[PDB]
This record gives structure tokens, sequence and C-alpha cells, in this order.
């Protein structure tokens, strides 16, 4: 047996900005009290792994990223009640204690137990299950996904359906449940309302996705790369423009489409001056916007408070504003029900040695997500 | 008889930024078709007004400035059916057309015949209805009602109840209906939350009154004028803390104070930095921050977007979010049957001829609200 002992595997680990991932061996400790280790099945490539390379987000090197994923238990911790070995498994990325202030508030999921607001890097006690070349390794948002095997705390992983497929279900883990929720719990898109997508991306398509479930009548998608029209509309979006086309700033251009402004906008790219465009394209008086994207660290954006105070609603949210252990089991079962389509989401496949090919197909702009499988 | 007639009468003109108003006559047009000559009765004087004084609001001079008043209409053009000589009004300084999408929308109130966005300083039809000393004054949010008499657009007027102190209700022409919708109707306060409220003047201090309306357990008011407290206090507020007395920022101090941050947020100030420090005082999953006051013309703010990203929504409001022309004469009605109270907020009443000593009150720190009496 494996429990009990140090796993040897391989994991991509980043060493260093703007360089490849290493795939090489690591240790892998066991599972401390009221902790899961989770033999990986398969993992997205999410533009927020990304920005972890460029330095767009900031967290400790070295590291093992990755936080889209599913696998399944190969042994808990003491204490452990919520998976068992050889369940099948989401970790989180977005913990859920069940215990703080926000996961007993109705509406709030960004659980005081993260490590995304001031990242350590770490298991919730301050310390690393991950060794490679004899020195210590970052963990990544309670997850770290890019290894054969992980450890995270128990209120970063989920149980779900026994029969799921786990190549396609990672992406409960991120960028599904990201954009879709954007749109359906977040805003609260209405029935007949006019939408605008800004990224059209894996987690763009999602906002799409969720749009159209909640009976938008128009969905328009905003993209400077005009490839990534086909499959938006595909999703559902009945329009899209690339502001490139255009001499007016595409806030003006989508103000005039609306005959006013949208009821909902989606910042989903993580760009400051999108996330103003998105707010400004809005109705003034009764308009909402939603930020989804990642800005780079530690900047500001500059704005106009009037944009609010005509009565106009700026929001964020991270996972989609679902509280994570919760939702993500019974989005599972929603999937299992084909409720919603996550093909649509999958542009590539490879194993998971070819990581870095991964990230290339993304930064080129050709993938929307890259499944890689352990 | 006036009506069909050029009413001279008396009225404060504004000729150029930052000088006193100048008390004199003025020639006021009959109205025309689809408009109300109302002969004031009282009108408050709302920290807006000293913004168009102050060059913190822009709008085109000479102005006769007030929005916040009551009156009896002296006569209607034709085609008005909402109103009649004789009604006791108010003027709606934002208006309700009943016609334009935002009109139309269950939530929306910035109805899109305002004059508030891209002041012009006239009636609906581009013209003025005032003279002095030969020379056309513009009006103010269609309302103008620092004069004896003053020429409205339908739209822009409701009839309330015959029996209604109007030196009181005044106030629901702005700042108590600002101030109460905020909280009640726009931010909706929960029962048992912790509010915030930056800024103890008239229009706080209605805040303060719809969050205790609305239930909630607890509400620190914040202002830099330790003078303000006691009122604050009697109208609801549970603690009152001045950031002038702090080492640390005073949104490190409220979240200290909420044990993590508060509920509800409100700016009722007009600045940029308190509008940022009241978003971030706010709970950063759940919180919800609501910006009231005007600041200062094309500035902009600067704010990291992770205070969104993870939760907090952020709107503000004109008009506390109420369809003006729906809700005004309902407010009346609440005020006779004792629902709320607007003495709190009347700490002087001077006749109209001391406008500028009003105004000097508001300045000094000394008023709340001071109701000039025609
Ligand atoms: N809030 C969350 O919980 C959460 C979850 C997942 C992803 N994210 C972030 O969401 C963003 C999108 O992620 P993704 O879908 O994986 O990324 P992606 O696949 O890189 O998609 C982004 C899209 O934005 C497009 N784009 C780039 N610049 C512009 C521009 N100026 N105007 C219009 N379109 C432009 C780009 O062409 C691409 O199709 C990233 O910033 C992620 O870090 C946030
Ligand atoms: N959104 C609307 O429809 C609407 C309606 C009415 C008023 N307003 C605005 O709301 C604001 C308040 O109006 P009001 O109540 O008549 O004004 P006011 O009576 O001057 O009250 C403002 C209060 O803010 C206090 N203050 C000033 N600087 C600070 C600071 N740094 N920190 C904390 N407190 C501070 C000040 O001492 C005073 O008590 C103004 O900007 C108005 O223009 C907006
Ligand atoms: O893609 C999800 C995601 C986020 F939304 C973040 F805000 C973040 F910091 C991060 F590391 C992450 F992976
Ligand atoms: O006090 C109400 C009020 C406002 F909220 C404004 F935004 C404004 F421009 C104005 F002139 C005004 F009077
Ligand atoms: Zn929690
Ligand atoms: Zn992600
Ligand atoms: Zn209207
Ligand atoms: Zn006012």
């Amino acid at each position: 047996s494996t429990a009990g002992k140090v796993i040897k595997c391989k994991a991509a680990v980043l060493w260093e900005e703007k360089k490849p991932f290493s795939i090489e061996e690591v240790e892998v400790a066991p599972p401390k009290a009221h902790e899961v280790r989770i033999k990986m099945v398969a993992t997205g490539i999410c533009r927020s792994d990304d920005h972890v390379v460029s330095g767009t987000l900031v967290t400790p090197l070295p590291v093992i990223a990755g936080h889209e994923a599913a696998g399944i238990v190969e042994s808990i911790g003491e204490g452990v009640t919520t998976v068992r070995p050889g369940d099948k498994v989401i970790p989180l990325f977005t913990p859920q204690c069940g215990k703080c202030r926000v996961c007993k508030h109705p509406e709030g999921n960004f659980c005081l137990k993260n490590d995304l607001s001031m990242p350590r890097g770490t298991m919730q006690d301050g310390t690393s299950r991950f060794t490679c070349r004899g020195k210590p390794i970052h963990h990544f948002l309670g997850t770290s996904t890019f290894s054969q095997y992980t450890v995270v705390d128990e209120i970063s992983v989920a149980k779900i359906d026994a029969a799921s497929p786990l190549e396609k279900v990672c992406l409960i883990g991120c960028g599904f449940s990201t954009g879709y929720g954007s749109a359906v719990k977040v805003a609260k898109v209405t029935q007949g309302s006019t939408c605008a997508v800004f990224g059209l991306g894996g987690v763009g398509l999602s906002v799409i996705m969720g749009c159209k479930a909640a009976g938008a009548a128009r969905i328009i998608g905003v993209d400077i790369n005009k490839d990534k029209f086909a499959k938006a509309k595909e999703v559902g979006a009945t329009e899209c423009v690339n502001p490139q086309d255009y001499k007016k700033p595409i806030q003006e251009v989508l103000t005039e489409m609306s005959n006013g402004g949208v009821d909902f906008s989606f910042e989903v790219i993580g760009r400051l001056d999108t996330m103003v465009t998105a707010l400004s394209c809005c109705q003034e008086a009764y308009g909402v916007s939603v930020i989804v994207g990642v800005p780079p660290d530690s900047q500001n954006l500059s704005m106009n408070p009037m944009l609010l105070l005509s009565g106009r609603t700026w929001k964020g949210c991270i996972f989609g504003g679902f509280k994570s252990k919760d939702s993500v089991p019974k989005l599972v079962a929603d999937f299992m029900a084909k409720k919603f389509a996550l093909d649509p989401l999958i542009t590539h496949v490879l194993p998971f040695e070819k990581i870095n090919e991964g990230f290339d197909l993304l930064r080129s702009g050709e993938s929307i997500r890259t499944i890689l499988t352990f």
C-alpha cells in the first residue's frame, strides 16, 4: 500500500517565472489530519495557471500550479469524513470550510480559508507536502493539480459521482463553473435581456452558456481574436464584435447596438481597461457588470464614479459565486443529466507530459481548454 | 389673476461660480403645453446646490438653483392632466417620463429625460422660462426652486397630499428620499446587519433612518466633524467614529470593528477617497457599498479591482433609486401616517431672503437642513 508512505511521482514544477514547466520527480508526503491525497486523472489548463507563469498572478515560487482537475482519492488522513479512498473528487481552489462568516452567509462563497487573497502557497497548516531535488515546493490555491499526486485539505475537496467522466468534469473545478455561475448566480441574468461578454475563452464561453440558460435574448461576444467567434455562436452568442474593427471605443459601439446599454456585461479577460469598458457599456441606470478576469498584480484601475451614481451595479466573483463543496457535486450531477455541455470547451487533449505544448496552444490563441491526462 | 401672464417675482440668481446668490426680481413666463407653474412655499438647502456654487458640479450659468422643495400650483399649460391649480406639489429633479426604457424597467429610476448627465439648464423644449435684467437665466435639473415661482415640465412634478406641511415635506424632494431609499431600496439593508454610513449630513442621517427602519443591528456613523455624532445617534447610529482620531486608515478600523467588514456601507459625502474607503470596509465576499455623494466634476478614482473580484457589490444611485413621480406622493403619505420623521433633519428655518446665510450655515458645519420659507 502507498497509504502512510511518501509517494515519488512526476509533477510539473515551475521554478522561475516566464519559463517552461519542468516535468520531474517530486516527493509527496502522506496526508496529515484532515488532509486527502489524490491520484490525479485529468487537469485543465486555465489562463490563471498561465498568469502564475507570466507574473500576472503572484504566488510564491517554486510552485506546483494547477487548479482545474479531477482525480481519485488514494488515501485520507486522520479525521477525514467527507471522502474515502477510491472516491472520485474535484479539488476546490476556493475552499468551503463551512464555519466562517462567509461560508455561513447565504450569498458568500469566498471562504476565509482561501489562499487567493494573500497567497502563502501552503497547506492550511502553513507547511508543504512537496519536495523536489530535496527542496520544498509551494502549493497553489491549496490544490496543486499539475502533479500525478497532490495533497489537499479536506475543506478543499468534493466527492463527486462515481460514474463521472473525469476527463470532462475537471472543467467544473474552474472554468465552466466560474463562467456559468457568473451569469446565473452572480449577475442573475434575466429572460429577454441583452448581455455582452468580453473574452471568448473557456470562461467566457461558459458565461455565454449561462446567459443562454437564463434566457437572454441577445448575447454579444467581444474578442480581439475573431477565430473565437464561431464557437461563441455555437454555444449561444447572437453576434460577435471585434473592437479592432471599429473606429469608436467598443463601449460606444455596444451602447449603440443595445439601444442605450446592455442589461448585463462580463469582463472575462483580465485587463483593467476592459473592466472599465465592460462597466460603461451596461445601461447607466440599471445595468450590471461582473468582473471575472484576473487583473495584473497590484495594479489599480481608474474610473469615473458617475458611472455608478446613475445606478449601475458593479461586482466581481471567484468561482462563479458557487459555494464550492456544496455546488461541485451538484454541478457534476447536472452534467451527468445533460443539463449543460462541457465538450464545446474542450479543443485539445494531451498527456500531462506535454503540459508545455498545452500552454503553447493557449498562448497562441489556438485552444480553449486543453485537458491533460495523467 | 396671474394665469397666462408673465410673473415678476423674487428669485436667488447665481450669476457666476463662487459668489453669493443675488436675490432679485426675475420674470417667469407662463407655462407652455405640458408645463406647470408653481408658487414655492419651502425649499431646502442641499449640499448639491452648494456644489453648483463651488464648481464641484458643472451646470450652465447664470442659473436659478434649488431642487429640494414644495409649493402650490399657480397654473398649468395645455395638456396637463396630473396636477391642477391649487395642488400641493413637489418638483422632481429626477423626472419620470413613464415612456423611456428606464421608466419602464422595474428597478431603474434615472429617467432618460433627466438634465443631470449632460446639463442643458433648460426646460424639456430646450428653452428657459426665466429672465433677469433682460438676460435669459438657466434652469437647474428642471426644477429651479430658489424662486418664488418656477415652471417645470409635467414629468418633473408630483401632486402630494393637500394637508401636507410643505415646510417639512420639501425634504422628500431630495435629501430624505435619497438617503432613505439608498438604504431600503438600493442597498436593501437586511435585518440584523452591520452598516457604515460615511457623512452625517441631511442625506447621511436619512441613510441611518433607512438602515434602522430595515432592522440593522449596528449602524456606524463616520464623520470628521464630531458635532454631527449626537444627532446621528438620535436617529439610529449605534456608534460613531471620526477618522481623524485614528492612526490607521478608517477602512481598517471599520473592518476590525465589524469582525471582518460591514454588510452595507454608504458614501454620503462626495469624495473619491471615501468612495474607495467605503467600498473597502464592506466584507470582501458579500459586502455591498452604495455611492450617494457627488464628487468633483471629471475626476476619476483609482481602485484595485480585487476588491470586487472577491465578491463585493458596488453601486450608486440618484434620488435613492425611487421612481420619482410614483414614489414622492407615497413617501408624503407615509410621512403623514407617521412612518418616518423629518424634524430630526431640520436644524434651521429661515426666510428665503436669508438664502446666503443658510448656505453659510451649511458650509460652516453648523446645520443639517435649513428650510427656506417664501
Ligand atoms: N474569477 C474567477 O474565479 C476566474 C476563474 C477562471 C478564470 N479567471 C480569469 O478569467 C480570465 C479568462 O480566462 P480564460 O477564459 O481561461 O482565458 P483565455 O482563454 O485566455 O480567454 C481570454 C480571451 O480574452 C481575449 N482577449 C484578450 N485581450 C482582449 C481585449 N483587449 N479585448 C477583448 N478580448 C480580449 C482573448 O483573445 C481570449 O479569447 C483570465 O484572466 C483568468 O485568469 C477567473
Ligand atoms: N445621489 C443623490 O441623489 C444625492 C442626493 C442628495 C445629496 N447628494 C450628495 O450627497 C452628499 C451629502 O449631501 P448632504 O448630506 O446634503 O451634505 P452635508 O450636509 O454637507 O454632509 C456631508 C457630511 O460629510 C462630512 N464629511 C466631509 N468630509 C468627510 C470625510 N473626509 N470623512 C467623513 N465625513 C466627511 C461632513 O462633515 C458632513 O457632515 C453631497 O455630495 C451631495 O451632493 C446626492
Ligand atoms: O482561475 C481561477 C483563479 C482566480 F479567479 C483567481 F483570482 C486567482 F488568483 C487564481 F489563482 C485562480 F486560479
Ligand atoms: O442632491 C441631488 C443631486 C445629485 F445627486 C446629483 F448627482 C446632481 F448632479 C445634482 F445636481 C443634484 F442636485
Ligand atoms: Zn469558510
Ligand atoms: Zn481557473
Ligand atoms: Zn423616463
Ligand atoms: Zn440634493
